[PDB]
């Protein structure tokens, strides 16, 4: 078995092996990669996803979101207060600000101890969620705007033709924006290109362990539990490194770096934060050994995780018992 330990895998594709998207996902598996629930590629030194960033301070984030949290230092959950609508160009000044800004740092490591400390005690603004794309579309390898859809895939293996669309994300983070424990909707795999700025620490569960965290977490969050049998899916929850080592539950950490792709793989829980202003772009795809996870996938029912219009099919076709009550939480 290749990758026993399950350690995060490191990826140098060369410009001939950065043509294939598909068969270049299959090559990280065949070497284990999946089994740490997250693998970093780095792309070849001639390839660029776009010319230069200088005019995109003109993107508008419509609802910027104030991360609040409630709890302790290494176990706490954060409630997303909606913001007035500000540019880019506003959003980076904010970032900037003395309020806002990175503190004064040693390295990676003392910055991660100042994270876990005080992030509490803060209420930083992320931009997230915001449909588009920073590619430009001349860039022809690992464009993220061009990729093969999910409703492509489950129609190839599957023979459904099925509804919906499939489109990238913008992510515009700060010092402390925090990403919440979690797997991607329908236990999708995600890829995550950090265009520029600082850097995000990510840490990860290997999918093989997942259910470990799921019940730590039930034991650490034993009001949300009761009410959602899913409740990983609100995206809420915190639970840092040191807890989670207490615990014994199984982990890595990496930090991904301005042009360092991400790839997250089904069933792999994540969470992690931004080291000061950057701008990621993210979107869910699929394989063929996706289908099976997309099957198993849990569910939230209470109705807070609310999602897209395209995940309908997906509950429809691959979980048809569930669909009935799935679709009165999200109706
Ligand atoms: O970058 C972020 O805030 C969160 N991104 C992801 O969880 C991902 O790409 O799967
Ligand atoms: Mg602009
Ligand atoms: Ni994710
Ligand atoms: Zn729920």
């Amino acid at each position: 078995a290749q990758n026993p330990n399950c350690n995060i895998m490191i990826f140098h594709p060369t410009k001939e092996e950065f043509n294939d998207f598909d068969k270049y996902i299959a090559y990280m598996e065949s070497q284990g990669a999946h089994r740490a629930g997250l693998a970093k590629i780095i792309p070849p030194k001639e390839w660029k996803a776009r010319e230069t960033y200088d005019n995109i301070s003109e993107i508008l984030i419509a609802t910027p979101l104030q991360q609040v949290a409630s709890g302790r230092a290494g176990v706490f959950t954060q409630y997303h207060k909606k913001k007035k609508a500000m540019t880019v160009g506003e959003y980076r000044h904010l970032a900037n600000s003395k309020k806002y800004q990175t503190p004064p740092h040693q390295n990676f490591e003392d910055l991660e101890r100042k994270y876990w400390k005080n992030r509490i005690y803060n209420s930083p603004i992320y931009g997230a969620d915001i449909s588009g794309s920073l590619f430009d579309e001349n860039t022809k390898q690992w464009n993220l705007g061009h990729l093969g859809t999910i409703q492509d895939l489950l129609e190839k293996e599957c023979g459904v033709v099925i509804e919906g669309v499939n489109t990238p994300y913008l992510y515009f983070g700060m010092w402390k924006t925090t990403f919440a424990w979690h797997t991607e909707d329908m236990d999708l795999y995600s890829i995550n290109y950090l265009h520029l700025g600082e850097p995000k620490t990510w840490y990860v569960v290997p999918p093989e362990h997942g259910q470990r965290l799921e019940r730590l977490a039930r034991e650490l969050f034993p009001g949300s539990s009761r009410g959602c049998g899913a409740f990983l899916r609100h995206k809420v929850a915190l639970i840092s490194p040191t807890v989670l080592k207490e615990n014994g539950i199984p982990f890595n950490r990496i930090t991904q770096e301005a042009g360092e792709f991400m790839v997250t793989f089904p069933y792999g829980y994540h969470a992690g934060f931004n080291h000061g202003f950057n701008c990621a772009e993210a979107i869910n795809f699929a394989t063929p050994r996706w289908i099976d996870y997309g099957k198993m996938a849990s569910q939230c029912s209470c109705g807070e995780a609310r999602v897209t219009f395209s995940m309908d099919a997906f509950v429809r076709i691959l979980q048809p018992e569930r669909y009935d009550l799935w679709k009165r939480g999200q109706d």
